């Protein structure tokens, strides 16, 4: 019923780097393509297991349903600041991905966070820095020059314009060409490399982007073999009030029925400037109706939500327990969208959208049958013999341990009836990503450590309906 | 040299209403029109002196340079909520106006704050309510229905639509016809008047607008005699992070030189959700480059301002002493814009814009020569044979008392040198509005009380250069 674990991304041991010089792997995403390929994505955390530093967005492909795996394809890996005093925080950061395939165009998307050099979500400034400027109907990324108040802009061809709208002799690499696109943001004067717009300390160039939270996208048209250069989707989806805006890691969905059929959903979450990570983490989705060309923000589950007899908003809330963070998204046969949200209640929180993920119903459903220890989860839709189900995997607890696979029957009204709860991994268990394999078989890429492994090694297992019914 | 005061708007005495049933007048604006008319604007605060309640936006006209004044013209006066428990707070609020005339079109504009029923800026909720929705490129004001989470919208001809986009048979009066437009916001179901969308308590209708801060505009094309219905300009200028956004009352300007000549400038200020009135009040201007048709927000003086070693932003700041609030705007002959801002340093703070009010230079200039007791001021540009000056008026202190007219020379540098400091009114003195009358004469309209008069009576004086030279 259930296979042995095949390690896909292997972490180092006892606090040391593995043989490739990588201490850590984190944040699995598992995608089954139209060819039948399995794409396994991960944070490649070179220097340590923490949520920052030098991190590549990496995939491996299985052209045989999880039996054997090809070599690592690196989607994006921004080069580190060679002059940073502390290399553990000395790199521009990419962190956390969501994979999805457009079932019509066959395009595969990787959407992931981006920060300039520093500590990621843990090094955000208290004060807003404007990141973008609209000039004659065009949106440009801003640059700040040391000692100057004014907003420089990156305009056509990467050419840097002054605050007062004059071209300079500086340009930015806006069309990176190097492997892993490690030249992105490089700042030139002519053909002299000066530095990089993502460096924040001990800079050798005069320019940097706003110290903010960004959202990037990369895509593949050849089943995950090669990848586009990073596309900055931030200004399409990030409101002025948002502090953090980042993905809920794993695998997104494409709506298969109802008025919004073909819509791509990407779970994300925000914080605000009132209470940031202490009281404002709020789930929502971004979506595309045009096959991934343009992106829109849905409303938050927390927007106009009644809490303890009073209305809150994702932009103003300061309520630790009312937060919802990383989430996993599923569309039902009746057309409802369910959002399963990592939260702080001890048990499973679920929001429902009747309009394709744009707005959410007033109640969040809490399911005591499914434990949540405040950790990522995944959930997928599945049809077994014409009956409708959802499979959800997360840690059983009491800590980030004991991988549980849950089975729910979905009722005609969209309610969830939990049937079975089946252990899939003893010991350490954290982030995971489920897929349908196409028989009655299901795949799962997850975080687990054993035998002194650094957090985490990411492993793959198959399981059938015989395992689910147990 | 200095004329006796002419009382333009007289308040009641000893806490009682005046003959017209008005306890209080506040917030003077004075405008000299192309025809030579003087328009004196005010808040007509019927029930009490505070920053809320039943308040009309009113003017009087003088056709003989301030000697005699006509009857009150009411621009806007929203009807009260007849079912409110406390009438003192039982009315939709208009408060604080800025007057300006377009010298080309001759159109006169009054721009002023709007709040639904409540305590205005002191009654704002801690949580954001979305106020507008963009549906298919069109911006509609949102309505909320009792016991429902969704956003209804006010669409063409005031037809209320359901959250899911269906016409109902509820209608909002979006083209008011009653004197002073007191019918604006009225909620109909067919022929039947049910209540008003600006009412917040003991409602007789199912709908209300978001509890928020709004910005409204009315205009006159007949020299102040008649006025358009209010135009809700909020969505053009109010960013999503903004809590309060309202005018710095008095008289705005039209830029007379430089590449932005013809641009209309209106002083405003905002708060944010981090610190609201405790630490975030931030001066800026909104402006129109198409004769009042569309409006844009400039950047705050506080945006990317260095304060005590560190950069702040108007959207995120929490710094009491770094606030700048109501302000008055002046263009110099060299093209620079000066913004004189009410603040908490005890002396005069001035910001400079080199791009027609869009962005501000890094330093705020303080002038110890001019005390600021934290009260509104007004300032105008003037020429004197043929040297460039600015006249500024405010309280001398210690409190809101001893009105002063200050005179500065505008240096070849754009710097200011304070030459003269002349008392103009003993006893109580608060808000005021200056105008150049022609032939070396100036007019001022200002808040003063005596003989038990309620705060305040608005009185007018004229003065010439010899008054200034003392
Ligand atoms: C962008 C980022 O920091 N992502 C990290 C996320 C985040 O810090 C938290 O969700 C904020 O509350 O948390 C975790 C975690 O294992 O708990 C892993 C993610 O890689
Ligand atoms: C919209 C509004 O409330 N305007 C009021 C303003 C405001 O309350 C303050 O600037 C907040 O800091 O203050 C004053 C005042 O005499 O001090 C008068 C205005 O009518
Ligand atoms: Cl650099
Ligand atoms: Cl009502």
């Amino acid at each position: 019923a259930l296979t042995e674990k095949t390690d896909i991304f292997e972490s180092g041991r006892n606090g040391n780097p593995n043989k490739d010089g990588i201490k850590s792997y984190r944040i699995p995403a598992l995608l089954k393509t139209d060819k039948g390929t399995l794409i396994a994505g991960a944070d490649e955390r070179r220097l340590h297991s923490s949520d920052w530093g030098d991190i590549g967005m990496v995939i491996r492909r299985s052209e045989d349903n999880g039996k054997t795996w090809g070599d690592r394809v690196t989607i994006t890996n921004l080069r580190d600041n060679p002059k940073a005093s502390d290399p553990s925080i000395g790199s521009p950061v990419n962190i956390d991905m969501v994979l999805v395939q457009d079932p019509e165009t066959k395009r595969i998307f990787s959407i992931y966070d981006m920060f300039p050099e520093g500590k990621g979500i843990f090094g955000m400034s208290s004060q807003k820095e404007e990141a973008y400027k609209k000039i004659d109907g065009k949106t440009y990324q801003i640059l700040y020059r040391e000692g100057e108040k004014g907003a420089y802009t990156i305009r056509e061809n990467g050419t840097v314009y002054t605050p007062d709208g004059k071209a300079t002799d500086y340009r930015v690499v806006v069309d990176p060409v190097k492997p892993a696109y490690s030249d992105k943001g490089d700042l030139y004067k002519g053909d002299q490399l000066l530095g990089n717009i993502y460096f924040t300390t001990n800079k050798t160039s005069p320019f940097r982007i706003a110290k903010d939270s960004y959202l990037w996208m990369s895509y593949s048209d050849d089943d995950g073999k090669t990848w586009s250069a990073p596309q900055d989707i931030t200004p399409m989806v990030k409101a002025d009030w948002m502090k953090f805006l980042g993905v809920g890691p794993g695998t997104g969905i494409v709506l298969r029925n109802g008025p919004h059929k073909g819509r791509i959903l990407i779970p994300v979450y925000t914080t605000n400037n009132v209470s940031h990570l202490d009281g404002s983490q709020s789930s929502r989705v971004i979506y595309s109706d045009d096959h991934g060309k343009t992106w829109h923000a849905g409303e938050a589950v927390n927007d106009n939500r009644q809490v303890d007899g009073q209305k809150i908003h994702s932009s103003t809330m300061n309520n630790r327990r009312a937060q919802n963070t990383e989430s996993t998204v599923v569309q039902l046969n009746n057309g409802d969208v369910k959002l399963f949200m990592r939260g702080l209640t001890g048990d499973l929180q679920v929001a429902t959208s009747k309009d394709g993920g744009v707005t959410w119903e007033k109640d969040i459903k809490r399911y005591p049958q499914v434990k949540d220890v405040y950790v990522q989860m995944s959930a997928i839709h599945t049809m077994h013999e014409g009956k409708e189900y959802i499979i959800l995997s997360n840690a059983g607890g009491p800590k980030r341990e004991n991988g549980m696979v849950h089975l729910a029957r979905v009722e005609e009204n969209g309610e969830l009836t939990w049937l079975k709860h089946n252990p899939i991994q003893k010991g350490e268990f954290a982030y995971n990503s489920l897929q349908e394999l196409g028989n009655g078989e299901y795949g799962i890429l997850y975080e687990h450590t054993e035998k002194g492994q650094n957090a985490y090694t990411l492993s793959f297992r198959k399981f059938n309906w015989e395992f689910l019914s147990k």
